[PDB]
């Protein structure tokens, strides 16, 4: 118990939205395990329940800080934060760093830009159905989308928005291993230098303006604000992949679909309990070092010994979600959204995009449904969020 074997976890792409394997073994061998992924070196603690999860995210003797140094196993062959961006940072400085945006993202913060995304959204869908099925939902809505509202968000001019994607999919290709040089993944970093630092110098609400004017008063430098800038121009794309699965489910499982579609009122609580059920990513992100030595579940866990947590696992956990692999719309603490200090900032504005999106979906578009089988729906491959490559859709014209 206290020395469980090491679980070896190579990577593998699953089909739609099925549960992984390895997984499923893992949360039932025992609330702490050991797992060694593709890189990095050696292996690492896991912890699978809701409990040990909210613990290991939301203890100060746990730290992100100390992971760049130790080769820690991973699936990625290299990490997309780098050092000193808030992936890596731990309280205080963590904590400074994520208040200069924090009021931007809360359910206040985020509803200054609805009614643009709404309006940016009709135009979108309008436009496909326009052109005549059938179509790409992804190309057509799901990519655009998110990058509209996050730019609009942060400040970034739409003439812009092409070039931050493609900055976005290149930092994104580096950690999949592909060969990029810094001076090519540091192209959104000077675009923010500039943008933070040189324009953006009068009053303003975006998150660019919030952060020039924090830089101002001396709160954070410059270089801690441009970190933060490129981290959540990224994180903003996440939607595009966890609305995919969202759509590729309801459209695989018509009567859910229908449900949501005459029934608006659920909805909220509905797209709540698809964001807790679906997988997200393949195995697990970023793990944190235990700064001293600390027990988990009476499992000894040395100083400097990487630990992760699954989140995936912990929203399957029997003790907090009777019937986890059943998709309940009137079952709800998940964590789809992280735990601790490093809650994704972006939670709120998830939700409102996966919001606005399942409305115009769902009761603009004159019966929709998939234009082949679920199964036949391209997934990605290789990647570390799971989604699809592409949902072709039709409907009544
Ligand atoms: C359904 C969509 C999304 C999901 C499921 C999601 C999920 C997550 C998760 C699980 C983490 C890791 C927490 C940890 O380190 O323990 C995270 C971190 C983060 N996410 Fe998201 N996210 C989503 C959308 C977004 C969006 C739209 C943004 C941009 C506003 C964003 C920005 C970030 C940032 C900046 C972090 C790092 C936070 C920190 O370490 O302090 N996310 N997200
Ligand atoms: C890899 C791992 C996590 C993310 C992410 C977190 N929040 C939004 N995107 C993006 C790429
Ligand atoms: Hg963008
Ligand atoms: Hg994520």
């Amino acid at each position: 118990q206290a020395v469980p074997p090491v679980r070896d976890w190579p990577a593998v792409d699953l089909p739609g939205s099925d549960f992984d394997p390895v997984l499923t073994e893992l949360m039932r061998e025992g609330p702490v395990t050991r797992i060694s992924l593709p890189n990095g070196e050696g292996w690492a603690w896991l912890v699978t329940r809701h409990d040990d999860v909210r613990l290991v995210t939301n203890d100060p003797r746990f730290g992100r800080e100390a992971v760049m140094d130790r080769q820690v196993t991973r699936l990625a062959p290299h990490f997309i934060p780098a050092r000193g961006a808030v992936g890596f940072l731990d309280p205080p400085d963590h904590t400074r760093l994520r208040r200069s945006v924090a009021a931007a993202f809360t359910a206040r913060g985020v509803e200054r830009v609805r009614e643009r995304s709404r309006g940016m959204l009709d135009e979108l869908v309008d436009a496909m159905l326009r052109a005549g099925p059938p179509a790409d939902l992804t190309e057509a809505v799901l990519s655009p989308f998110p990058i509209a509202v996050i730019c609009e968000l942060m400040g970034v001019p739409a003439t812009d928005r092409h070039s931050m994607h493609t900055w976005t999919q290149l930092i994104l290709s580096s950690s999949h291993g592909a060969e990029v040089s810094e001076r090519a993944k540091n192209e959104m970093n000077a675009y923010f230098s500039d943008l933070i630092g040189l324009r953006s110098d009068s009053a303003g609400e975006d998150v660019t303006s919030l952060l020039g004017a924090a830089v101002g008063r001396d709160e954070i430098t410059l270089s801690e604000a441009v970190g933060l800038a490129v981290l959540l121009q990224i994180g903003g794309e996440a939607v595009t992949n966890n609305s995919g699965q969202m759509f590729h489910l309801l459209l695989s499982r018509p009567e859910l679909a229908e449900r949501l579609r005459s029934e608006p009122e659920i909805r909220p609580r509905a797209i709540d309990e698809l964001l807790r059920w679906i997988p997200h990513r393949n195995a697990v992100g970023l793990s944190r070092i235990a700064l001293e030595d600390v027990e988990i579940k009476g499992v000894r866990i040395r100083a400097g010994d990487a630990v992760y947590v699954s989140y995936l696992a912990a929203n399957r956990d029997p003790e907090v979600f009777p019937d986890p692999d059943r998709i309940d719309f009137e079952r709800n603490p998940h964590v789809s959204f992280g735990f601790g200090p490093h809650y994704c900032p972006g939670g709120m504005l998830a939700r409102l995009e996966s919001e606005l999106l399942v409305d115009a979906v769902l009761d603009r578009v004159p019966g929709l449904k998939l234009a082949v089988a679920p199964e036949d729906v391209p997934f990605k491959k290789g990647a570390l969020i799971r989604g699809p490559e592409a949902l072709p859709v039709t409907w009544h014209a």
